[PDB]
Order: structure tokens, then C-alpha cells, then sequence
């Protein structure tokens, strides 16, 4: 079972329907979840914190980042909030609207090209990346398009993988669960 923090955005639903297509189950809850009530479930093998309009609202996700010791995916507000939560450093960045970006992986992205267009906003970016983190990939407009922990099994995406729009969108959520200790037959 993988949890996802609802942090209120448009595209929360379409992660558990995204994790069906590849056959791995799970459930949304609210994002003001103490980290105590999801961990004590011995069925939840992994966390996503979704895409949300408001930072401020999503605090509790800081508190999950830091201390939850099962692998967590960030997305987009997410993202944010694992870079802020290590000291990281988070700023308006180039343009608010969905569009089509393309994304350069710099170094998660097995059997995925090293260019493919994935669906991203760019209202907010991580700005400094915190100690511990590398970058795994970049845009033309955004330095920090997908980074990782360099130990802690945490992963962040600026970009939707849950989004069909997204090329590998469903390889790159296969390949998390993977880390969360799901089989691939």
C-alpha cells in the first residue's frame, strides 16, 4: 500500500488512478495525517506528497519529510516541501500555467530517455537544494526538475508522472514503487 498526502491539488486522484494502471494500490488521506497514524500501518510501504496551490496549508508534509522512515515521492508543492524541509530553499520560479516541458535526466528514470516531455508548472521551484540532495534531472526553465536524497530513500519531481501527458510518467512511478519493495512480473 502507498499513502498519498492530499495537499488539495487538481491532479490527487489521478496518482491513485495512475498507480492502478500499474497494478499498486493506494489511498489518499489528508495531509494534516501525523506521521505516527500512516507508519503504524505495517501495509503502507511508501508516501507521496501531491501537488497543492498553498505551501502554508501543507506544514504537516515538512514533519513526514524529516522523520517518516519509509520512501517518500514529492510532486511539484511536494517536491518543495522535501527540499524546505531538509533547508533547501524554495522561490517563485518562471511561469504558473501546466504546459508541456521537456526534461534532461542528469543522471527513478531507468528505462526512461535521457529527454522526454513530462507536464509541469512552474509557479515555485526549489531554488538552493538542501544537504544530502543531487539533482537526477533539469528543463531549459528550471535547474531542479527531479532530485533525490543521496542515503534516505526520498525522491522529488517539479513535473506530474501521474499525468498521460507525461511521457514514462507510469515508468518513473513504477520505479519508486520498486524502492517501496513492489514486483514487476
Amino acid at each position: 500500500m502507498i499513502v498519498i498526502l492530499d495537499n488539495g491539488g487538481q491532479y490527487v486522484h489521478r496518482i491513485h488512478r495512475s498507480l492502478k494502471y500499474i497494478g499498486v494500490s493506494s489511498k489518499i488521506v489528508p495531509n494534516t495525517t501525523p506521521l505516527e497514524e500512516i507508519e503504524s500501518n505495517k501495509e503502507v510501504k511508501g508516501i507521496i506528497l501531491s501537488g497543492g496551490p498553498d505551501i502554508e496549508k501543507a506544514k504537516n508534509c515538512i514533519d513526514i519529510a524529516l522523520n517518516a522512515k519509509l520512501p517518500i515521492l514529492g510532486i511539484c508543492l511536494g517536491h518543495q516541501l522535501i527540499a524546505l524541509a531538509y533547508g533547501g530553499e524554495v522561490g517563485r520560479a518562471e511561469a504558473e500555467e501546466y504546459a508541456l516541458t521537456k526534461v534532461y535526466v542528469d543522471k527513478l528514470f531507468k528505462n526512461v530517455p535521457r529527454e522526454f516531455n513530462a507536464w509541469a508548472s512552474h509557479k515555485d521551484e526549489v531554488k538552493k537544494v538542501p544537504e544530502g540532495f543531487e539533482i537526477l534531472a533539469h528543463s531549459d526553465i528550471c535547474q531542479v526538475e527531479a532530485m533525490k536524497h543521496k542515503t534516505k530513500p526520498i525522491y522529488g519531481v517539479q513535473f506530474h508522472p501521474e499525468v498521460a501527458h507525461t511521457e514514462y510518467g507510469n515508468e518513473i512511478l513504477k520505479n519508486f514503487c520498486k524502492v517501496c519493495g513492489y514486483k514487476f512480473e
